[PDB]
């Protein structure tokens, strides 16, 4: 029955107006700002440890996508230098920073911090920037990596120690690191957070800086809410919330998360495009799950496949909406891109859209049959269902520069994409492990892990963890150079990864339960600017 929650939103969203007064008016500025900035990371003279807290803090300010070049080059020539800036901080981010960029920079830098046992100096306790930027730094490292091994767990502790004495900002920026770090989060939430909460109330902050951040974030806002209004309109055109009142009313949502995986004003269309494809097949979802018999499930698995109109009568009338919308979708991605003439990319999208469907259909079966699978086989069929391997190859429809051997690359499930995908099924399966088992699925990923190995509940917990903390090396393994295809292409997956692990932060569906989760990002990212 029922039971799904309605949108906590309304028609919030469906008006907004862009005063292009305003607009003009922060460009305009902005610009300006634009070159000074520019200059600033020209400057010749500069320090080793100056020069990396600039990069950062641009970067964490969100207006780092200015620059790709300028910062490309100073980080190459960083990492062709190997020059030796001694202290702990600086060297934290010095890592931190080019492993970021795909500079395979070597760890072995962190063997003056540590004893001849291997570990860290206990005597760095005392060195808060130093401890920080380490806790920082611990979140990129890879396989390879043995040498961080007890980084975090060590500058955890002190930062935890030493956090309630501190002088205000850095306070609140320990604090939040210590539930968040800066990799693994996602860049406009971060970016929202360090400008309003940490800089703006940073005494020795860059007002250039702090103006030029406030001013971009606020443009680029007007620019979402522009899209989230047309796909708010386009959402209701629809009027899926009376017809199918069985599903999820979650635009606003796909909007946040399709925000997640790139915010840049060039990736509008891919932007508006994820969100459309989101928001769909989270009804598809939703009709597997809480409502569709096993009979009308294979009818719509089987109409999928063919992916053909004709089809449409051997489905019941409610299927009939969500399946003709779904082909119209697809041909107003391939009417989009009609222009360019990237329309013979569509089908990459459908074909993986027929895989989560096939898996949707086994899913149900196994439920029906009260089948619980060795984690061998569920994760064969699992890993799909997260919808990842779809939603990455939907988010290359809008990206322009995506050709054909980007696609091609993507669908032989690359250990990136793979690793991705990983963590969305671990997460949810540690979240939704009690929830699922109530409803009578056990064909979970921990009661699938638990019957498999002989374990209790906490120790398949526990090694899931595992596996996604081994993904998370494996994607930090991927964006070293040289990359199978152009970095443009890999932080879409990135941050696929990085949602997940933001919407799951308390171990709850953030998505089917916003409120405590999205709530506040998408009114601190989509409703509220950032006051000058
Ligand atoms: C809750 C949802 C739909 C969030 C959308 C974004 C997403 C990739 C979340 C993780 C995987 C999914 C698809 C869970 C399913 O909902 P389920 O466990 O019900 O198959
Ligand atoms: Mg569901
Ligand atoms: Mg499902
Ligand atoms: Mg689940």
């Amino acid at each position: 029955v029922a039971d799904f929650s309605p949108s906590l939103w309304g028609d919030q969203f469906l008006s907004f107006s862009i005063d292009n007064q305003v607009a003009e008016k922060y460009a305009q500025e902005i610009e300006a700002l634009k070159e000074q900035t520019r200059s600033m990371l020209l400057a010749t003279g500069r320090k080793l440890a100056d020069t990396l807290n600039l990069i950062d803090i641009i970067e964490r300010l969100g207006i780092s996508y200015h620059f790709e070049k300028e910062i490309d080059e100073i980080l190459d020539q960083i990492y062709n230098q190997n020059s030796n800036c001694n202290d702990l901080c600086t060297s934290a981010l010095q890592f931190r920073l080019l492993r970021q960029h795909g500079f395979n920079i070597s760890p072995e830098i962190f063997s003056k911090f540590q004893d001849e046992n291997g570990k860290f100096k206990e005597s760095l306790a005392s060195d808060v920037l130093g401890l920080l930027n380490l806790y920082e730094a611990s979140h990129v490292r890879t396989h390879a990596d043995d040498i961080l091994e007890d980084a975090l767990a060590f500058s955890t502790i002190h930062l935890e120690s030493a956090a309630p004495h501190l002088k205000s900002p850095l306070r609140e920026q320990v604090t939040h690191a210590l539930e968040q770090c800066l990799h693994k989060g996602v860049p406009r939430v971060e970016t929202r957070f360090f400008i309003s909460s940490i800089y703006d109330k940073e005494q020795s902050k860059n007002n250039v800086l702090l103006r030029f951040a406030k001013l971009d974030f606020n443009l680029l806002q007007m620019l979402h809410k522009q899209e989230l209004a047309q796909v708010s309109r386009w959402w209701k055109d629809l009027d899926f919330v009376t017809t199918l009142p069985y599903a999820r009313d979650r635009v606003v949502e796909c909007y946040f998360w399709a925000l997640g995986v790139y915010f840049e004003p060039q990736y509008s269309q891919a932007r508006v495009m994820l969100v459309k494809t989101i928001s769909m097949i989270s009804i598809v979802d939703d009709t597997f799950d809480a409502y569709g018999t096993v009979k009308e499930l294979e009818a719509y698995t089987d109409a999928i496949q063919r992916w053909d109109i004709n089809e449409i009568d051997r489905l019941p009338d409610y299927m009939k909406i969500s399946y003709k919308a779904i082909l119209d979708l697809y041909k107003d991605y391939e009417k989009e891109l009609s222009s360019a003439g990237r329309s013979h990319i569509v089908c990459h999208a459908i074909e993986r859209m027929k895989e989560v469907v096939r898996n949707y259909n086994v899913e149900s079966t196994w439920f029906i049959e009260g089948y619980t699978p060795p984690v061998s086989e569920y994760l064969s069929n699992a890993l799909a269902t997260t919808t990842y391997y779809y939603l990455a190859t939907t988010s290359y429809l809008g990206m322009k520069s995506a050709t054909e051997q980007d696609f091609e690359w993507l669908s032989k499930n690359p250990k990136i994409l793979e690793a991705s995908v990983i963590i969305c099924r671990v997460i949810d399966d540690t979240a939704t492990y009690e929830v699922e088992k109530s409803r009578g699925q056990i064909a979970t990923g921990i009661e699938c892990c638990m019957r498999d190995y002989g374990i209790s509940t906490k120790e398949a917990m526990a090694k899931f963890q595992n596996m996604a903390e081994t993904a998370w090396k494996d994607i930090n393994e991927g964006l070293l150079r040289p990359t199978p295809v152009s970095t443009e292409f890999l932080t879409p997956i990135l941050n696929l990864a990085r949602i997940v692990e933001v919407t799951y932060i308390h171990n709850l569906d953030g998505y089917t339960h916003p409120e405590e989760v999205l709530k506040p990002h998408i009114i601190n990212l989509l409703v509220d600017s950032i006051k000058i």
